[PDB]
């Protein structure tokens, strides 16, 4: 048995669960959304109530929203949802077997290597200068197929070879359905508490456990990466000074894993105001240095500049909130967006002026075969 293309489904060492049905869409941007006086907050608080009344009890809000919050949200109240055992699923998905032959008939990269590249170096430039200090610059991989993608067949994969991660799946007012395996929690908040950990720096996993384990060692002293992570951090600290109550913060990462990457971690632990909910915090801290760059603004240009597509979902955030402040949001990447037989994964790094261009292009790669895998491919 398999999910049906039409449910949002989200596992989550928090709260893992699935959705039935669709009360209300709420399409609002969600730019100046961590003002509770905007018109995001206040429809979506203006939503909460309609559904109630309307019988709903406990309603959840779920979706993604667009890297750029001014475009349009991909959110939608269910008529009901439906808790699961995250172990519980990790062990089904672990021996579903029936698997979809799958048969590529069109593979873009978009851009390929030698644009990139030469994209990567006019934005390491542009860093050395007093314009900007972080960008993130991503690319995509177009999958054309010679019929339409088993959505469902395709969660148990990914849950299967990412056990671990914010496993999602969101469906779209397109009828399609957004994907993945993210490794990074954007916001949490559980009552009055609230977390985040963002990562940013990378190293490929190694088979053999001995450069595995220095390998990661090596990433927790390369000083690209960590400074790569500082930036991260000291502006989500700027931003939340006067937005928590409390707020601890270590002063420096900690190695994680996915299934192909070391990643470093910074984690988050604050209280915030009654002021305050899941979006609210979220809105306020995405996107980070680690999806945008820093300046945020100054960083966002040159991404427009150099970037030949619309990032749409990708590095945004996906997730959920419910009627009385809590929720989680994780970061969209290692994703994809399916639709009938097209599909389209997205990976970004991570550019500062000590990035090689080969070897951003190279991160980029490993961090898109993370949605390769799942889909079989190389
Ligand atoms: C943009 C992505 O990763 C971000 C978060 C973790 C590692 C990152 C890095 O080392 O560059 C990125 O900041 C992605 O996975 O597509
Ligand atoms: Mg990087």
């Amino acid at each position: 048995a398999t999910l049906a293309p039409n449910r949002f489904f989200f596992m989550s060492p928090y709260r893992s669960f699935t959705t039935s049905g669709c009360f209300a869409r709420f399409d609002e941007p969600a730019v100046n959304g961590d003002s509770p006086d905007s018109p995001f907050q206040q429809k979506l608080a203006a939503l909460f109530a309609d559904a109630k009344a309307q019988g709903i009890k406990n309603p959840v809000m779920v979706g993604a929203i667009p890297f750029d919050p001014r475009q349009p949200s991909s959110l939608y109240i269910p008529e009901s949802w439906q808790s699961f055992s995250r172990q519980e699923k990790q062990a089904s998905a672990r021996r579903f077997t029936r698997s979809q032959s799958l048969n590529v008939v069109e593979r873009q990269a978009i851009p390929e290597q030698t644009t990139f590249e030469q994209m990567v170096a006019r934005a390491a430039a542009l860093t050395a200068t007093p314009q900007v200090d972080k960008v993130v610059l991503s690319r995509l991989i177009d999958i054309t197929t010679d019929a339409a993608i088993d959505s469902g067949v395709l969660l148990e994969r990914l849950i299967a070879q990412n056990p671990v991660s914010y496993n999602f799946h969101v469906p779209l007012a397109d009828g399609g359905v957004l994907l993945g395996a993210s490794p990074e929690l954007l916001l949490r908040k559980d009552g009055e508490r609230f977390s985040s950990i963002p990562l940013a720096g990378s190293a490929r996993r190694q088979p053999d456990e001995v450069l595995d384990r220095e390998a990661g060692n090596r990433l927790l002293a390369s000083e690209k990466d960590r400074h790569e992570h500082e930036l991260v951090t000291q502006a989500m600290k700027e931003v939340l000074r006067e937005r928590s109550s409390e707020l601890h913060v270590p002063s420096s990462p900690q190695l994680i894993t996915t299934p192909t990457l070391w990643h470093l971690a910074t984690p988050f632990e604050g209280k915030a105001n009654s002021q305050e909910n899941a979006l609210t915090l979220a809105c306020l801290l995405h996107p980070t240095p680690a999806l945008s760059g820093f300046p945020h603004q100054a960083a966002t240009q040159v991404i427009a500049e150099l970037e030949p597509f619309d990032r749409e979902l990708f590095g945004g955030i996906v997730g959920w909130c419910d009627s009385e402040g809590n929720g989680e949001w994780v970061v969209t990447i290692r994703c994809a967006k399916l639709r009938e037989n097209q599909v389209r994964l997205f990976a970004g790094a991570g550019i500062v002026p000590a990035s090689s261009p080969l070897g951003e292009w190279r991160e980029t790669g490993v961090k898109l075969s993370t949605m390769l895998n799942v889909f079989g491919l190389h």
